[PDB]
């Protein structure tokens, strides 16, 4: 078996970024919205070494105008979509652990854990 260190990094990290993306995306498969979240803010990152390498995360989210209904998984681009203002608007701080593979694409969402802000 392989464990390493656990090291801060920093959140502007281009490796950081794909694993917060990864991360939003999962989160919006399973949520209970109708609404796409989105990252807002990234506001602290680390990583540590396994068979992979684990990325655990601290971030706001905030919901979107996009609908499900209207936007499918997978061909959702969150760039085009504003955040909500009033009414709608809901704020998470979200701790993930998203687990990245080299044999693998795909990332994956291990554990999360939201909170209403």
């Amino acid at each position: 078996r392989m464990v390493g260190e656990l090291r801060d990094l920093s959140p502007d990290d281009p490796q950081v970024q794909k694993a917060a993306q990864a991360a939003v995306a999962s989160y919006n498969m399973g949520s209970n919205s109708i609404y796409y979240f989105r990252d807002t803010h990234i506001i602290k990152a680390q990583s540590q070494l396994v068979a992979g390498i684990k990325y655990f995360l601290t971030m706001e989210m905030g919901s979107t105008d996009c609908r499900k209904t209207r936007v499918t998984g997978d061909h959702v681009d969150l760039t085009t979509c504003p955040l909500a203002a009033g009414a709608q608007q809901e704020k998470l701080r979200c701790d993930f652990e998203v687990l990245v593979v080299p044999w693998q694409n795909s990332s994956q969402l291990l554990k999360h854990n939201c909170v209403q802000m």
